[PDB]
DNA sequence: TTTTTTTT
């Protein structure tokens, strides 16, 4: 009686595995009887507990079979296939959406039953996000636009300041937010080609610290990655397709992802400059760094680099219209439930606290 | 039963599906009924709508088997080898009129029934494209000619200019065009040394930024790109078929292809300069920048930068004498619509609001 | 009859093994008669003697089996499989426990009658580490902590004292500990691109000698690692995931792992030092090494560097309730069994040896 | 009633077709009816209408084959095997005769119907050649049986003479005529090694001018180069093998090309000289250039530079006898097919106008 | 009928056969009668008339197979299974014990009837070599304990002294005794990286002619091999795991194993003479190089390299209790065969003769 | 067979 090949695909479509050896291990763990499962008793891994009933019968066929590394091949094969037509047909609006039903999956098992997420901490986050900067929900919305839209030559906007001004915790909470990758360019001119390699295929790019010259002036180590950058320009246009690449693979060829740049503060050319559509300097505040020192929560737990606390800021700040038709509907129930569990005067109160110095709960 | 894969490669030729992965999950969505199907009730996408309902019965068999990848490999490599035997077979003639009518099945579809877009902002584009330098809409023409026409230096282009002049997106148009690829030759050696293979079976090739040592007397960035192209004579002169590069698939020897380079207004030795058709050397004009900071629909959806944007102005310039007996057909069938849809006035009046530097709409 | 494949994945999983030679070695030898195997009757090697009598009916079809490495990669896979699985979804604790677990076993064999060890000896290099260093047991669980915690910038502690001061020795006892890697990069920028590989997913890692410049007067020879270092400081903060790299193998992305760096006493630039979370000052002292010449088994079975003595040190030193709660049954267990074993005075005893430099046995 | 493997393998060895894909998708076409194969009723390309009508019936069942890349694996293996079997047997001249064949069948083309080769602007270059020194048909063809022959010592050809006196045309025209590679000597010893390895199974190669020392007063680059030649006695006497070198690969031995060595008015010692079958001087003289400066169409087209050129004046002033024995028969093709064409009177109206320095053609 | 696997991996096992060629090639000379073979009749080879006459049946189907690499594979498989699963569980005693059990099969065939060896001229060897030194057998038991016990730090002997001298004999010897390698330090820093590669998971190591600074001092040539030591430490000392480099491979991690370092009379950083546990000055004796004059045989023979004298003098001067007990009883056998070849009157004779220099026999 | 090594 022999296994079926179309209950483990609809498992790795259901579940989204993109992992070869991740499929296999899972899929196995479900030949015990779900009826004695110890963790589905204890409900810690949706990915298991959702799945274990329907799937237990199929998988006491596959812990026999001989073939099992095969089985997965094609399931993985056909989650990779999804992709490959979606990245080649989805508007950069539906890829957005998207990934906001991902966050959003999260966030209520993260909330759920299982709760393991305080929400009073992570609304602290939130608040000290908006104090960082001016206008800060807005300016999030300018650069999804932009990053939506993809508008050629003008696709990159730049971080820079003086150290410990947190552009790289808001970089990272950007870079959470949609789907991208950070790369490095500090390097030598044969090393970067790989690496830039790794852009294929995502939504954003992050390049970091990218080292200026003369930067003595300024107690900056001098390096390559400004000039490195200005061999990049075609890639940072965005204008026609480049070409990327993989050890033992032949070459992709696409439009390279739009993205942000991080920068401790060099000189930069102008014709440099002119390729940047806006410019943002981050300054330190001493009250920020009293709060956090009280709070470590926020560090701890990673609370105010996470692109779950932008999304949270967002739909604090912002209209229900500003989201596209289909997620409106969870948009929806949870601006009531930050409502209903953060009165203004609670976030007031948090607010105040942080622009105070003062450890934000209390 | 038993799968066809006879029906697989049918559908893999129809849709000229290059990619395994790809071909791989487009066959797989007929599994479902076609009758309920949600895509094929939208028309979102030609390549499933058209199809769903013909293969839907074979998908099905498709959809249990086991040897999923291994069928569409074999499919796949029908596309290639046709691709390739009509490559060496087909005249370069013959070859654009393919192209041709690969274009002329995407305008078919834009301005389908959906009316995807509105062909008064394309036209818009050609209006903002051929009033840019003298006669544009010929040196497409001559440019086109050339390229089925080779002959030492009379297969390559300079566009030489300064920074915001157009060329970039002269090239980029010309590329969607007529096929090809674009390289980075301000890269190293090394890479060039693999890049220069990129050529298999494309029609025409183009080069980017590409930067000389000197012109700091114009503060450019500067460096090898000028003498590396300078040393890829071979390439260059196209005298003879040359090996191609690649990796972990069969190489090949072909005739070179002919091209453009794009470059910044170095100092060029002039045996260097002796070698083209001909120079064009790009420059700014101002009136461009406030029609198109009112026309900002063209850059969302890349109009200018578009291949169909060319050819709308090459129908609208051009006697039916400058085309194929077998497209000639559909040429002047198509350029009938052109009269019903713009009295000439309103030609005239789009010109003159980019003229005037107005939103060219009115 | 045939060959159960599913008894030799039980095997893999039960001894844990993912060498596919070893498996296959091991599972060779349960071929021969179980009632005159003098492995077993000698109870040697555990993974041999608990599994042969349960084992060698199958043993003996698949001795005669004509297809017996694809048997044992299949097994391997699946116990790689659960690698995987643990290594996505297990808290930074829960992987500690588990380390401890298996630490705890192999005590209890160590320590068994049938057991090897006299935990009079290991307990004896207990009173020498303590003497090490001010209150060493809890720098033990503030570093413990800080590994768990793993928070964003402040994620490693700098060793530094003169040669001959006992910091490799710790940290080599916290490696085994925890599990991790030694690394070494006083290298040319190349080769040091491979070498950041072997971090791929492991716990700690060490950093290992690295060696500043100038200071000839310190009398330390000059190198680069830490010209080095300054430029990593992205791998040393953990803001931000990055891409590590194997030979003839894909780039892979993780968050780099928390750690340990060891130095003599060069200069470290406010840079680097800024960027440590904590210092310790190693010295030389003289009652150290003549207790040590004294007590030299303590070298000879490598009693001082191994992770079972520091294990053995948090069993005496700290409170239950500070180990993860499951193991707490069996930290118990082992407190009532070195209570049983060892008076406070026999403690004392060794610690006032150890202080005069006498041996530490009396 | 099942795909003949044979029938597919003549086909690929009388197509004589080393590529799997170009095989596949060539044979693909012949499943249709030959008896209305449009191929076939327009008769452009042999390759197929030849075949058509005897493989149908086999390509009607390989259509249908699940296997078909094996079975053209297997063919073009065939191929690949029989060229390296008969590469393995080469007398010098079997090498010659085909090289030979090349140069045929591509002015069968290129003067043929594609005829984008203007044959009497290339007569023009071949008269135009014919007076740069004495009775060259006779002297090329002296030459070139010595590099049948190949006997040692007696190998080697020195070109002298100004700059501007034409000898790096020439001999770019024999690499040509003859493939292989010319090779550089100024460089530090070390260098040289791997450059030698270009020589490794080519039929031919050359040497740059040598940067002779005693060239200093001459005005001419001067150094090394010639005392490292002489150092190289043995390679060109070439009784014996010598050790040849490549980046990233192992030694190999061979008996060294012959060659030539091209030269301005240098010193020379006895010691190189007496390596040598002929010196030949070149003399700038005026009604050379002038008459080129009157007929520069022969840049353009390169026509004097081509190997064509050069088998042109052989063919057209040597007796059929003298070519490659079968061959001579295709060689009185193209005799009498340019006999019909250009007249002695035609050709001797050129010689007159190169002589007089008048532009070529009238 | 059918090839028996078992058959040939059980010939695998005990020939000991590492290569799957070597084994491919050996098992089909068996094809032939063993009644009429050559090879066995003249007693050429034990692996194969050992043989031959079992396998006989069993090769004669194999011929015929034609999966006969497959049948290889596995049964070489078997063979690395076994060393596997021995290097991780066999205590360094018993690894000495196995590697002594195979020198004495030797040494049962070589002084064997077929034995071509002459047991007289390998006791000169025993001779020779005891007078190489004081207390020469005393002197290899303690180095054996040494390396077999592997006590940190107490690890590592030097040997210092003129050139001939017999360092490198001695070394020699050992190293065949006991399995190991010969590594180059005197290198470059940067290649050091897989030289010391070459130490993986072997028994011992040999360091060779380490260079000092300004040995010109004395004449001895210069170079960086002290200074590397010097950098070196914990390889030496052996406490703590290093991680370990081949070509195309990634990095292993081990103990350093237990060696000899040897050196023509430089300077020794104290430091590194602190590293060693014993010094042994090698001086040259000119009745030693009298005596080998006459004495050719012990030379021409390599006798006197090899670690089967070492192995005939530990069995002549320690008492049988000395070694391990499951030899004890071959031990036994071999004394008594000794003592009944020689008396101590004939042996002492020898000795006197090369105190003598004369030749060792008379 | 590339990529790593080797080349540099
Ligand atoms: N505006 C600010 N004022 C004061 N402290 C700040 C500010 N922003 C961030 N911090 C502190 O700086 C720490 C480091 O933040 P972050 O890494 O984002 O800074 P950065 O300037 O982007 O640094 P880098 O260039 O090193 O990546 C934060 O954890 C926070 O404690
Ligand atoms: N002729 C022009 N005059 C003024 N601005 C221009 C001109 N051509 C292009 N630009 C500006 O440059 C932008 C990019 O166009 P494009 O890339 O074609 O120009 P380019 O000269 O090739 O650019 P680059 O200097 O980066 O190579 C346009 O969207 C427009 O804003
Ligand atoms: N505090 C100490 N006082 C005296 N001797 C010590 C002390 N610590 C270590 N030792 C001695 O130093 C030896 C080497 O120890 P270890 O390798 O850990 O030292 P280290 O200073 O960390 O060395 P390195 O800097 O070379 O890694 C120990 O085996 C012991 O003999
Ligand atoms: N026989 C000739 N008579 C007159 N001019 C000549 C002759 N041959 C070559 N030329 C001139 O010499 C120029 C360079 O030709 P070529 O490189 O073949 O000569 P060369 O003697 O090898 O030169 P050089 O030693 O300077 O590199 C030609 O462009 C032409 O102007
Ligand atoms: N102690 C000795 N007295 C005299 N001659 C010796 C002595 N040892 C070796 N010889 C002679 O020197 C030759 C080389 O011996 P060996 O290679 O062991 O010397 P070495 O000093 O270790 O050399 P190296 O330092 O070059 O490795 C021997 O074959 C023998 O002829």
């Amino acid at each position: 009686k022999q296994v079926s090949w179309k209950l483990v695909t609809e498992y790795a479509m259901e579940t989204k595995c993109d992992d070869v050896l991740l499929l296999l291990g899972m899929y196995l763990e479900f030949q015990y009887s779900f009826e004695m499962c110890l963790k589905c008793i204890k409900k810690e891994q949706p990915s298991h507990y959702k799945y274990h009933e329907k799937h237990y019968a199929n998988a006491a066929i596959f812990a026999d079979s001989k073939n099992q590394k095969t089985i997965c091949q094609q399931a993985v094969d056909t989650v990779l296939a999804k992709k490959r037509v979606d990245s080649l047909q989805l508007t950069r609006e539906q890829m957005l959406t998207n990934r906001f039903n991902d966050l959003l999956d999260r966030m209520d098992i993260m909330f759920g039953s299982t709760g393991s997420a305080d929400i009073e901490e992570w609304m602290a986050g939130v608040a000290w996000l908006h104090c960082l900067l001016p206008k800060m929900d807005s300016v999030v919305y300018d650069f999804l636009k932009c990053m939506v839209y993809n508008i050629p030559k003008k696709r990159y906007w730049l971080f820079k300041g003086p150290i410990d001004s947190g552009k790289t915790t808001l970089a990272a909470a950007l870079l959470e937010l949609c789907g991208g990758k950070a790369l490095n360019v500090n390097l030598p001119l044969d090393r970067l080609n790989f690496e830039l390699g790794v852009a294929i295929d995502q939504f954003l790019v992050v390049f970091e610290d990218v080292k200026g010259t003369g930067g003595e002036s300024r107690d900056l180590p001098s390096g390559q990655g400004i000039n490195n950058l200005d061999n990049l320009r075609d890639y940072l246009d965005g204008s026609v397709k480049v070409n990327l690449e993989k050890k033992h693979l032949n070459k992709r060829t696409q439009i390279f992802p739009p993205g942000i740049v991080t920068m401790n503060e060099y000189s930069v050319p102008k014709t440099l400059q002119a390729r940047f559509v806006k410019q943002i300097d981050f300054r330190p505040k001493d009250y920020l760094k009293h709060c956090l020192e009280r709070s470590e929560f926020l560090l701890e737990k990673r609370i105010i680099q996470s692109g779950i606390a932008l999304l949270l800021m967002l739909i604090w700040y912002r209209p229900v219209a500003e989201f596209a038709q289909s997620i409106q509907s969870r948009i929806v129930e949870w601006k009531e439930r930050l409502d209903k569990e953060f009165s203004l005067s609670v976030y007031q109160k948090m607010k105040f606290n942080v622009a105070m110095g003062i450890g934000v709960l209390d």
